[PDB]
DNA sequence: GCGGACTGCTTACCA
DNA sequence: ACTGGTAAGCAGTCCGCG
DNA sequence: AAGC
């Protein structure tokens, strides 16, 4: 099982290190033979002698082309001849590449920004996280004395919690008498004690919650101020910080630093992402929250020190529990993309697709397009036409069928062979032509992406067969992750085609997919309404809600399945329409906003305030209780009694403040905001007080009684106090509750004023 | 000038 | 930070008005 | 080779 790769320099020459776990033991394999390289397209081959003589400087050392061999490759289908240029050190490439491109004889250069360690994984054909190797994991958390205003690192680390399968303990330097607490001389020895526990436990995986930004940064600054060599690595190295956009990332050599925060942020949609919120969402069990202001007063007084210690251990225990939960699916993602778990767990879809495609490109001798420069990036600014959204037939309807396509965009990319290397190919025998955009795609030979997509559909069939024919419940779950992750990778290719920063960016490809999508959904709707007996109530990109008005449940279902048996044969390749479910009643409010109830009484909510975090619980809860009244029962009169009851409760200040919190994200650097609404106003006040507001930060706030701009009375939910502050009853009635319930009751001819009081 | 309509900046949903 | 399509809140600006 |  390969964990990761990296390189070191021995007498100015690079040596690859492969970190693996074989037969229960950890091993480092060294490779001295691998050479860095990039490609150069020349005007004529005679010029190679001039290009070989091109030089540069790196740390006051003369850098030259080590040697050059002429190679035959494919570039977007067509065969191309380029010169592979080898160099002594990977650092030679960034030093010299600009000058080799500048040279008049050189048309272009390619594959010059591929990190050396990852180049090795791809070219040697190595896949990390192969086999079934039982990896040992240690979770850890820290507790700190904070004070409002101080620089990050001033406050000493009070406690270091850690957890595995066997135990969950706390290291501290205060007199706290508990079984799991370990008291020691000073902060210095506490940190040294933790370093000894990891040396003695020798974990393959370190698990933190937001350790990329908080935990490891704090330990680096405290180790500097105390003069400790923080050697957590298996080669004896210290943890290395790395930049990754708006955020940083901590690497620990030989171990896998598994930070759950980026994982959770990409995997679960929650109103907030506190360790307490994520625990409740994943496992269902509650978790107590001890604040810094409470924690500090408990450290100085020493009265509440025992309570803070329980919080410290619970963070470690829960973090390990979450670690164990997410690691296996992430280790499958590592296998599928063919990069380290460390990289894959911190990567967005763009980089995952790009890494997958780079690997496949090497296998198929495909030269990789360059990442766009500032000027090319500017040319990709323009958008293109998307999905078709039918204006719904608003109101309450009975006996509804939901019909949708299966993997519509992947179906299209495969069926119509949509690829940059098939776009406007010269002298193709056969073509598929995009309906409105009018792009010709060659059918003579399979396209790169289409072919990979074919591979993934068949690979998924194989996995689904293996799952039925396997007794072991563990291997069943592992194969279930693999096929679920394949399905996601497949549904990512459309978006990547339209992603300006993509190497294999193709607007014409993206445009053609959406255009075909619109042709098919609109054709299905037209057929369903003209030929068959159906009224199409609503239709989004790849799915429609239909009924036959003068008909009953058994009829609507029978006629629907008949329509599938009709249409599917008429749809080309793997374009299939499917019966997804029947609904007794459906309530269509606007585009993207509706609710349906099935035969079993389960209500499915789409797009309404109920699902959105930037609405208060009181509004969402009240909208849900008004939907239930109308969808499940028949009583519009019951809904009117609920809205009137909630408005009365708000007026008498009886609704608890937990139900008034509004959650809005900060999406950019605070300076980049042109408009300044409540969450931004609240965020700027926290920033002025010296709180770290990164993009991704969720602002939780409450509106206090007063007039004028909402932002002026917006306060962090944390700092609300019933004794001093009074929440804005009129705001929560007129701006939160009544608007949410009026979406629904608007259709039944209720005025907003009539629902009040 | 008033007070309500309109619009650009946001966000978080949908697919 | 994989795409476009969309409703809607907030806070400024615009615009009817008799 | 790191942080920035
Ligand atoms: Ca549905
Ligand atoms: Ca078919």
């Amino acid at each position: 099982m390969i964990l990761d790769t990296d390189y070191i320099t021995e007498n100015g020459k690079p040596v690859i290190r492969v970190f693996k776990k074989e037969n229960g033991e950890f091993k480092i394999e060294y490779d001295r033979t691998f050479e860095p390289y990039f490609y150069a397209l020349l005007k004529d081959d005679s010029a190679i002698e001039d290009v070989k003589k091109v030089t540069a400087k790196r740390h006051g050392t003369v850098v030259k082309v080590k040697r050059a061999e002429k190679v035959q490759k494919k570039f977007l289908g067509r065969p191309i001849e380029v010169w592979k240029l080898y160099f002594n050190h990977p650092q030679d490439v960034p030093a010299i590449r600009d000058r080799i491109r500048a040279h008049p004889a050189v048309v272009d250069i390619y594959e010059y920004d591929i990190p050396f360690a990852k180049r090795y994984l791809i070219d040697k054909g190595l896949i990390p996280m192969e086999g079934d190797e039982e990896l040992t994991m240690l979770a850890f958390a820290i507790a700190t004395l904070y004070h409002e205003g101080e620089e990050f690192g001033t406050g000493p680390i009070l406690m270091i919690s850690y957890a595995d399968g066997s135990e969950a303990r706390v290291i501290t330097w205060k007199k706290i008498d508990l079984p799991y607490v370990d008291v020691v001389s000073t902060e210095k020895e506490m940190i040294k004690r933790f370093l000894r526990v990891v040396r003695e436990k020798d974990p393959d995986v370190l698990i933190t919650y937001n350790g990329d930004n908080f935990d490891f940064a704090y330990l680096k600054k405290r180790c500097e101020e105390l003069g400790i060599k923080f050697t957590l690595g298996r080669d004896g190295s210290e943890p290395k910080i790395q930049r990754m956009g708006d955020r940083f990332a901590v690497e620990v050599k030989g171990r896998i630093h598994f930070d759950l925060y980026p994982v959770i942020r990409r995997t679960i949609n929650l109103p907030t992402y506190t360790l307490e919120a994520v625990y409740e969402a994943v496992f269902g069990k509650p978790k107590e929250k001890v604040y810094a202001e409470e924690i500090a007063q408990a450290w100085e007084s020493g009265e509440g020190l025992e309570r803070v210690a329980r919080y410290s251990m619970e963070d470690a225990k829960v973090t390990y529990e979450l670690g164990r939960e997410f690691f296996p699916m992430e280790a499958q993602l590592s296998r599928l993309i063919g990069q380290s778990l460390w990289d894959v767990s911190r990567s967005s879809t763009g980089n995952l697709v790009e890494w997958f495609l780079l690997r496949k490109a090497y296998k198929r001798n495909e030269l990789a397009p360059n990442k766009p420069d500032e000027r090319e990036l500017a040319r990709r600014r323009g958008g293109y036409a998307g999905g078709y959204v039918k204006e719904p037939e608003r109101g309450l309807w009975d006996n509804i069928v939901y019909l949708d396509f299966r993997s519509l965009y992947p179906s299209i990319i495969i069926t119509h062979n949509v690829s940059p290397d098939t776009l406007n190919r010269e002298g193709c025998k056969e073509y598929d032509v995009a309906p409105e955009v009018g792009h010709k795609f060659c059918k003579d030979f399979p396209g790169f992406i289409p072919s990979l997509l074919g591979d993934l559909l068949e690979e998924r069939q194989k996995i689904k067969r293996k799952m039925k024919a396997t007794v072991d419940p563990l291997e069943k779950k592992l194969l279930d992750y693999r096929q679920r992750l394949i399905k996601i990778l497949a549904n990512s290719f459309y978006g990547y085609y339209g992603y300006a920063k993509a190497r294999w960016y193709c607007k014409e490809c993206a445009e053609s997919v959406t255009a075909w999508g619109r042709e098919y959904i609109e054709m299905v709707i037209r057929e369903l309404e003209e030929k068959f007996g159906f009224k199409v109530l609503y239709a989004d990109t790849d799915g429609l809600h239909a009924t036959i008005p003068g008909a009953d449940a058994e009829t609507v279902k029978k006629k629907a399945k008949e329509f599938l048996k009709y249409i599917n044969p008429k749809l080309p390749g793997l374009l299939e329409l499917e019966y997804e479910g029947f609904y007794v009643r459906g309530f269509f409010v606007t585009k993207k906003k509706y609710a349906v109830i099935d035969e079993e009484g389960k209500i499915t909510t789409r797009g309404l305030e109920i699902v959105r975090r930037d609405w208060s619980e009181i509004a969402k809860e009240t909208q849900a209780r008004v939907l239930e009244a109308i969808l499940k029962h028949g009583d519009v009169e019951e809904a009117v009694r609920i809205v009137k009851e909630v408005t009365e409760k708000l007026s008498k200040y009886e609704v608890p403040p937990e139900k008034l919190v509004i959650h809005e994200q900060i999406t950019r650097d605070l300076r980049d905001y042109k408009a300044t609404g409540p969450h931004v106003a609240v965020a700027k006040r926290l920033a002025a007080r010296g709180v770290k507001i990164r993009p991704g930060t969720v602002i939780s706030y409450i509106v206090l009684k007063g007039s004028g701009r909402i932002g002026d009375r917006a306060i962090p939910a944390d700092e609300f106090d019933p004794t001093k502050h009074r929440y804005d009853a009129e705001y929560y009635i007129e701006n939160q509750v009544l608007p949410a319930v009026e979406r629904i009751l608007k259709a039944f001819g209720y005025r907003k004023e009539d629902l009040r009081y």
